[PDB]
């Protein structure tokens, strides 16, 4: 009576609900700074994501921008560094290049932030051969004061103030609003607000 | 203009939501005997379980059939016994016995099939030490002849064919089709069919 292949294909559909409502639940933690809220959604997208073989062009770009804010969270903070022998920040930008995405001035904006902030985030945690090693696999007149600022253990360049991670972050969470209202209307947050709404 | 507790609100109704239909997708998974499936489901429900601080008596009966289920397809299978310092099937007979369900002949056959099958299955992998091991943990004249098969490794001894991983596996996918019935009508799942079916 029951068709296995209909079955599972109302388990592809829900799974795909299932990804977008936790790909916007991830990015309103991101945008409110809900640490262990983003650790407990992102678990929940990261399973949900294995139960699926094939993906959309559209579902792919959701399943980075998720990998994407992960790294980017993850930026101040070993396993990650002997599985792909890299830092986050620089996993997020080599994500962030690789999205299909348009490279507009918000995109340039974001990626000189991560470029400049993955080697300030070494130099702020004390690792200076690292901050070098970071400049080396990333990067003239500019690139030659960037590499004498690391030298000289100048962490409070007036140039590291200008390209901050706080300014990294306000960049970020405001490509994060317009994927927040890109999926604000996704079909599990629109049927369990009006649930919400209703009660009442 | 946007609530943050009507939000968290529409997550945890989304989240209710999610477990409900993973718990069927498991349960389906199980009966099929699709493993990887069962692996994947239960790794998604363990993660969405985690978004969840509050749960109502449905929802705790609800994970705990997923518990039982996941000690049950481990049965055959070292950390969890340094952890829980029991079997799975041990462990799967402690969820069965405090499940918030009725205990009528289908509940006393399926706990006394996996009490045998607890000491059956160590005996299958050669450990004969950790079958008594297992039994005195458990557990007349019909304790002493149990321990007597044990001891003389009688492994196809009647008793055991009569009370066989196989007679246990069907007595449990027998009580999976009631749960897989009462929950074949949840919203992600109904709401999934319609679009499947739509298509056609
Ligand atoms: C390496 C794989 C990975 O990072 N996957 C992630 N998916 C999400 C949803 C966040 S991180
Ligand atoms: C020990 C916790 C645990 O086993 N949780 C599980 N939840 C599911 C959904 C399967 S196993």
């Amino acid at each position: 009576e029951e068709d296995a292949g209909l079955v599972a294909e109302a388990e592809a559909v829900a799974a795909g609900w299932m990804l977008d409502f936790l790909c916007l639940s991830l990015c309103r933690a991101f945008r409110d700074g809900r640490s262990e809220d983003f650790r407990r959604t992102r678990n929940s997208a990261e399973a949900i994501i294995h139960g699926l073989s094939s993906l959309t062009a559209c579902q792919l770009r959701t399943i980075y921008i998720c990998q994407f804010l992960t790294r980017i969270a993850a930026g101040k903070t070993a396993q990650f560094e002997n599985d792909e022998r890299i830092t986050p920040l620089e996993s997020a930008l080599m994500i962030w290049g690789s999205i299909e995405k348009e490279h507009d001035k918000l995109h340039e904006e974001i990626q000189n932030l991560i470029k400049i902030q993955a080697i300030a985030v070494c130099m702020e945690n004390g690792n200076f051969k690292e901050a070098e090693e970071v400049f080396e696999r990333i990067f003239m007149p500019f690139k030659s004061k960037l590499l004498m600022i690391i030298s000289q253990k100048d962490t409070f360049h007036s140039f590291f103030q200008h390209f901050s991670y706080n300014h990294m972050m306000e960049k970020i969470k405001s490509y994060v609003n317009y994927v927040l209202s890109e999926k604000s209307s996704t079909f599990l947050m629109k049927a369990a607000a009006k649930v919400v709404e209703s009660k009442r």
